[PDB]
């Protein structure tokens, strides 16, 4: 006679904290994006879908996790719900990883570029891929309980599902997330670097023009400025082309005062396009924490679920089984942390959460 409610209640209280931090956290992220105009951007659109994935984890997967801790890991529900529960748990965690891959990729491509719908295609695509990858679990598990039960404990026993699922559903977008992140940071380092190349060579020619005697030195300098005006792309190129014909007739003192009028347009277009990459670099790092903390907090669960399969004979399967029941809750907590990052590291989400708690919904 199994399925017995126990005194495993030290652990079972802590689990209710992680459930309510997940559900309320991620509801605020869904509420913020829907109601805040400042958040209506593609990355924020993914970060909602992630928070929907986290909330569905909190409503459906995480309570049943807690339920089995209350029954000493003997599965207390109907046996055909085990594979269902294993499916949603892997669904949501596969939808989170392929999202983080989709953000890191999309932005790199956006950093090599000059819609709600273009964003909402891409989310559905990732969910479609995630549902498709996670599909063997019910298809084969509901047919054979050997894959989803180990001694009345509902867990994914199938060692091939655990291996090939780990390297298809996880390592293929982890690789692509860390590469597209690293190049995105190298893209935005080069572009800050090119901007101060073109700060110094416009500032260099404004020294050259206001020293010049002849139409030669003004013309060469202005020609070089227009070259390194084209190197930053509109607004100011025609204004140099204004002042380029003044040098060409020989109207020198007249062209030198025109170039002083270019000087306000420059410092306008520099500090505005240089607060631009200052911002993307801030955000790319906040995504990088969301990325990093996903990986780190699941890493203990993820290595140990593979040592369960590598050292099947060599290692104590009781303590391995004993560790995973901890190491899954470290990765579950991750569902609560995405919203705290956005509180700490974005003013926009923070002011939004701040109003929603005071029940005040007009921006
Ligand atoms: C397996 C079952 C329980 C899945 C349930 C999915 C639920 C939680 C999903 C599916 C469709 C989703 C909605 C689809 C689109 C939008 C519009 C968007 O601007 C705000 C979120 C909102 C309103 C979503 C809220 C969450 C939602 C209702
Ligand atoms: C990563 C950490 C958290 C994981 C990766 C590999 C894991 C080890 C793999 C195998 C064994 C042998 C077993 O008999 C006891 C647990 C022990 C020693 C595990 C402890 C936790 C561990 C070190
Ligand atoms: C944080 C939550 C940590 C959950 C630990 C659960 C655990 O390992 O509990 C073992 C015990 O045998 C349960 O029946
Ligand atoms: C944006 C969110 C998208 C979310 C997408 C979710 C997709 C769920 C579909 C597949 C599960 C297939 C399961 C098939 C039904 C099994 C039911 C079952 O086994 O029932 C047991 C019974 O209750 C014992 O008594
Ligand atoms: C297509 C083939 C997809 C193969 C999917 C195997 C099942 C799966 O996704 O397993 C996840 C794994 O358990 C994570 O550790
Ligand atoms: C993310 N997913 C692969 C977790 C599977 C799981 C749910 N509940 C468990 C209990 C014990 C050992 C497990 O692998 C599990
Ligand atoms: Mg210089």
């Amino acid at each position: 006679s199994l399925l017995h409610l126990q005194e495993k209640n030290w652990s079972a209280l802590l689990t209710a904290v992680v459930i309510i931090l997940t559900i309320a956290g991620n509801i605020l992220v869904i509420m913020a994006v829907s109601l805040e105009k400042k958040l209506q951007n593609a990355t924020n659109y993914f970060l909602m879908s992630l928070a929907i994935a986290d909330m569905l984890l909190g409503f459906l997967v995480m309570p049943v996790s807690m339920l089995t801790i209350l029954y000493g890991y003997r599965w207390p529900l109907p046996s055909k719900l085990c594979a269902v529960w294993i499916y949603l748990d892997v669904l949501f965690s596969t939808a989170k990883i392929w999202h983080l891959c989709a953000i890191s990729l999309d932005r790199y491509v956006a950093i090599q570029n000059p819609s709600r719908t273009k964003a909402f295609l891409k989310i559905i695509a990732v969910w479609t891929i995630s549902v498709g990858i996670s599909m063997p679990i019910p298809v084969f598990g509901l047919q054979d309980d050997s894959k989803v039960f180990k001694e009345g404990s509902c867990l994914l026993a199938d060692d091939n599902f655990v291996l090939i699922g780990s390297f298809v559903s996880f390592f293929i977008p982890l690789t692509i997330m860390v590469i597209t992140y690293f190049l995105t940071i190298k893209s935005l380092q080069k572009e800050a670097a090119d901007l101060e190349d073109n700060w110094e060579t416009l500032n260099d020619n404004l020294k050259v023009i206001e020293k010049a005697d002849n139409a030669a030195q003004v013309k060469d300098a202005l020609t070089k400025m227009r070259a390194a005006a084209l190197d930053a792309g509109d607004i100011l190129v025609g204004q140099i082309d204004d002042a380029l014909k003044l040098a060409n007739e020989g109207k020198v003192k007249e062209a030198q005062a025109a170039a002083e009028q270019l000087k306000t347009t420059i410092n306008a277009y520099i500090q505005k396009y240089g607060q631009s990459i200052s911002n993307e670099q801030k955000a790319c790092k906040v995504l990088g924490i969301v990325f990093f903390l996903f990986v780190v907090m699941w890493c203990p669960f993820f290595i140990t679920n593979i040592m369960a399969v590598i050292c099947k004979e060599s290692c104590n399967e009781d303590v391995i089984g004993a560790l995973l029941n901890v190491f899954v809750w470290i990765g579950y907590l991750n569902s609560a942390v995405n919203p705290l990052v956005y509180t700490l590291f974005n003013k926009t989400y923070r002011s939004a959460f701040s109003r929603y708690i005071q029940c005040q919904y007009k921006e």
